[PDB]
């Protein structure tokens, strides 16, 4: 019964993707914001500027007050609220009604985006990262703790404004094609993997595999950008920079502050490389690629000026807290997160990325060594 639920993901190009949700009896309708990269179920539960609607938890009779203060601090923004728990339903999800916890924002700095025409988020990572503390059942835990809905979902993100699919409780094969390769879910806090090797355009960065996961590597829907440790970050930056040299850059565009624009159509493709994440495999030394094209990491952007040319926003940015493999990572991807046997596969999506020459792909097997160490500690 997938089919009921594919094509349940809408959103804005940058903005993120999500999915509509019901909370509260009778049912009020909000669209949720998917993200893998947290645990807490949240929504705006006051007037906000950036909000067209708002959950109001007076007006729902299965409301309950669980009498407790909570915030959440991602990245950048963050919002504080009021723990309750209430009904929940996703009409283009499975035909069921959990009782949830939800965090009601009532303050908010930087969470809420212009535009977006989301107003909560659904954090799907596991209790150990919630807010105040793990004891805060997750979402899809109760999701999965009070129906018969198996402990998995999967996400089809596709570029652009932008659409996808969450399929809750299973897989849908006609979402992707090849064969789906699964790495370990490392702890299960983020979803956390490990990154074995990586190479830009068949090259080997050659660094110890260590600085791959330093201090961790994760999947995160929430998050646009591939994010790299520092010192990774400026190997796959002069990397880049060397392979597309032919053309000229300003400084900032590799900061991912100016954008480059080319004649509308007239994009050099060819001079970005490809880039290759080899993720730790289900056998003893094997392991798998996904390979990354330049319309991945090169983000189109709404040109400010006049000109309708082609503008792009570098989408590879420097990280502190480790890899993030984010939303133009998972897309032209089928990623599905196989909690029940702490894995995720990746596919070749439906909704692919197209290049004129390139594919991405997902391949293997692969034959890596002491995958183990690439572990960080
Ligand atoms: C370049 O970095 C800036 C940046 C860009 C983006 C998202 C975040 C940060 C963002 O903050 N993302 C968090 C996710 O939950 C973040 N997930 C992580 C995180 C980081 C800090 C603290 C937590 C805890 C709440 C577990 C989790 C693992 C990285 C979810 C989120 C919160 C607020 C607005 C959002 C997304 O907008 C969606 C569209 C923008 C996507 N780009």
């Amino acid at each position: 019964s997938f089919v009921e639920m594919v094509d349940n993901l809408r959103g804005k190009s940058g903005q993120g993707y999500y999915v509509e949700m019901t909370v509260g009896s009778p049912p009020q309708t909000l669209n949720i914001l998917v993200d893998t990269g947290s645990s807490n179920f949240a929504v705006g539960a006051a007037p906000h500027p950036f909000l067209h609607r708002y959950y109001q938890r007076q007006l729902s009779s299965t409301y309950r007050d669980l009498r407790k203060g909570v915030y959440v601090p991602y990245t950048q923004g963050k919002w504080e609220g009021e723990l309750g728990t209430d009904l929940v339903s996703i009409p283009h999800g499975p035909n069921v009604t959990v009782r949830a916890n939800i965090a009601a924002i009532t303050e908010s700095d930087k969470f809420f985006i212009n535009g977006s025409n989301w107003e909560g988020i659904l954090g799907l990572a596991y209790a150990e990262i919630a807010r105040p503390d793990d004891s805060l059942e997750p979402f899809f835990d109760s999701l999965v703790k009070q129906t018969h809905v198996p402990n998995l979902f999967s996400l089809q993100l596709c570029g652009a404004s932008v659409g996808g699919s969450m399929i809750i409780g299973g897989i849908d094969h006609s979402l992707y094609t090849g064969s789906l390769w699964y790495t370990p879910i490392r702890r299960e806090w983020y979803y956390e993997v490990i990154i074995v090797r990586v190479e830009i355009n068949g090259q080997d960065l050659k660094m110890d595999c260590k600085e791959y996961n330093y201090d961790k590597s994760i999947v995160d829907s929430g998050t646009t950008n591939l994010r790299l440790p520092k010192k990774v970050f400026e190997a796959a930056v002069k990397s880049i920079k060397a392979a597309s040299s032919t053309e000229k850059f300003p400084d900032g565009f590799w900061l991912g502050e100016q954008l480059v624009c080319w004649q509308a159509g007239t994009t050099p493709w060819n001079i970005f490389p490809v880039i290759s994440l080899y993720l730790m495999g289900e056998v003893t030394n094997q392991s798998f690629r996904i390979t990354i094209l330049p319309q991945q990491y090169l983000r189109p952007v709404e040109d400010v000026a006049t000109s309708q040319d082609d503008c792009y926003k570098f989408a590879i940015s420097q990280s502190s807290t480790g890899t993030v493999m984010g939303a133009v990572i998972m897309e032209g991807f089928y990623v599905v997160f196989d909690r029940a046997r702490k894995r995720i596969g990746f596919a070749v999506s439906a909704c692919h990325v197209h290049d004129e020459f390139r594919t991405a792909a997902v391949e293997g097997p692969f034959v890596t060594l002491d995958m183990e160490d690439c572990g960080y500690n």
